[PDB]
């Protein structure tokens, strides 16, 4: 049998070229080379506060994005995370080898505390084990996901082996697979500050499902530096913006920074910017093309659902049985 | 008939007096209410243990509860981890519980996240059945509260998903003290096992403990009740008075003229007495395998139709795409 990869993206706000290039577009290459399984995962989701019409929406609107993108139901497992039982029942479990310590050093239960004051819940906190447990169900071995995820899959290893240390053979030991280019692509009036799917400042993001043109326009105005004369070159800590237009169009094209920086000799931002705006205003008006016809297909999107949920509970329950087993639960029959 | 929900833990090394304080009350009560017993499982390994002895005490539990005089035609008895529903819910309510509620539970960074978080487990617990009562220790007050808490602001947002649970007030009435420091009450959680006598002790280990049980330097030594001056010999009165269903003045009557010898001869006779009624039907129920097995089957499969119906509506009400079967 393949090599089993997982992963997941929220329902929540809309994803973002961000989410494509650090994730999507890393799990549709894999889907011929290994058995791969991916989650739009709603419990995630409501860590954060949604109107409940909206929740559903967004979920539909993932799952339909996926199929987009060229996630295809016959190659690979594609389903709701809360159709699943065994995602909270081996999150609970795995609750009782977590460290709260653990947890509380996560920088996006800090990030997304300070975002959200308010509702500061529980949920936020906890969430990493429960993403342990998603992964963790499918005796996982890769999972594609972008930088900022590192922390999270750090600690589902240390699960993993804390676990298996105890009682067997019981989980895989995942690795991440992060792509090296476009695996934190950052915001574009804010290049210091990673592209969010959440921002209200619309502007910072280019959304999957945003009007091409209006991305167009976003790009035009993201913000380069002051060096005089402008160069086409990779410097993060002092050339921010046009170092992230380099690494969305090295992403978007597959050619290497070195390459691109060769390509822009003698040439300046209006060039980058056209040549990113060019990329991906293709990208997107294809995607989108894609993205509708799923869309509106309803009995389509359900049959999806369905059928991975199957695929999905067949491989959970399985790892969720051998872990009460080993914990000492009394097997239900 | 109003909901009761009570968590019964597999570990719990259960005493006289919780048998004849709180479940002798409530085995009398099954036709009054709905009541329901889970075992606790994924609440024990909030504490590290060994994995064949909680499969071993997850059966005890359920076979001394049987023996007790739980009806599983009656009441809804089950194990926590056969239910899915649990863990479901208890992740959902954990995005509508504040972090700050459960720092602030009677409580550095080396404890697990599920000794943290069990406070969320508890409601979710609870409010899957539609719980009307819940009969509770003062040491669980707060966790009572944090689920009427979270279920009122659930149903404020979403409208009446749940029913806000209430405590149940009246105490059993029996009182039992720690045989070497009567002033306070016989606790399963007691380190100090000479203070307590356990449900599975055979008469020459009850006979033992209440032998050596401490009483007053009163002479004459005098078989009176008085709690203030007279601690450990009004404690052996409530015990045999409990055990007997004869009044203390009964009793006062009974031994006057006696010293303490005979009081605690007849007070680990009536005990023993006791216990081996219920012993006889302990072992019955644990060695008969089959029947443990139908009676969790039964439990788990009442509990489930219940938990998945409120489940199905917090779901709902969420906004969960609903699950295609
Ligand atoms: N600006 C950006 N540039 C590049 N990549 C980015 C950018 N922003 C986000 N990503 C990546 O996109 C994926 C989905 O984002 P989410 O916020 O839904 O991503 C999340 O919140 C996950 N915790 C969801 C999850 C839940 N369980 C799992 C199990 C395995 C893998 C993933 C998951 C992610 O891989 C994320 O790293
Ligand atoms: C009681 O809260 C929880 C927390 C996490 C999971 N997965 C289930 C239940």
């Amino acid at each position: 049998t393949k090599p089993i990869v997982f992963s997941g993206a929220q329902p929540s706000g809309e994803l973002t070229i961000g989410n494509y290039m650090g994730a999507l577009r890393q799990w549709v290459n894999m889907q011929d080379d290994y058995h791969c399984i991916y989650c739009i995962v709603d419990q995630h989701a409501i860590t954060v506060r949604q109107d409940a019409q909206k929740l559903r929406k967004a979920t539909l609107d993932t799952l339909a994005l996926y199929l987009a993108c060229g996630i295809d139901p016959e190659k690979s497992t594609i389903f709701v995370q809360s159709h699943v039982p065994e995602h909270a029942q081996l999150g609970w479990a795995l609750n009782c080898y977590t460290y709260f310590g653990e947890l509380s050093r996560m920088t996006q239960f800090k990030d997304k505390s300070a975002r959200y004051a308010e509702n500061i819940n529980a949920g936020l906190f906890d969430y990493p084990v429960l993403m342990a447990a998603d992964i963790l169900l499918y005796q996982t071995n890769l999972v594609p996901v972008g930088e900022d995820q590192k922390q999270h899959l750090e600690l589902s290893r240390d699960i993993a082996q804390r676990f298996n240390a105890l009682y067997g053979e019981i989980f895989k030991v995942p690795e991440p697979f992060i792509p090296k280019s476009g695996a934190r692509v950052m915001s574009l009036l804010e290049p210091t500050k990673k592209m969010s799917k959440s921002d209200d400042n619309r502007n910072n993001v280019i959304g999957l499902l945003e009007d091409p043109k209006s991305v167009v326009k976003k790009i035009k105005r993201a913000v380069t530096d002051s060096d005089e004369p402008p160069v086409v070159r990779y410097d993060v800590q002092n050339k921010a913006g046009v170092s992230n237009l380099l690494d969305i169009l090295s992403a978007v094209t597959g050619q290497s920074i070195p390459e691109l920086e060769k390509q822009f000799e003698g040439k300046m931002y209006g060039h980058l910017k056209g040549e990113v705006a060019d990329a991906v205003s293709g990208m997107l008006t294809e995607l989108q093309e894609r993205y509708h016809r799923f869309r509106n297909d309803e009995a389509f999107l359900q049959q999806v659902m369905k059928d991975g949920a199957e695929k999905a509970s067949a491989h959970a329950s399985r790892t969720l049985k051998a872990v009460y087993e080993a914990i000492g639960f009394v097997a239900k029959r």
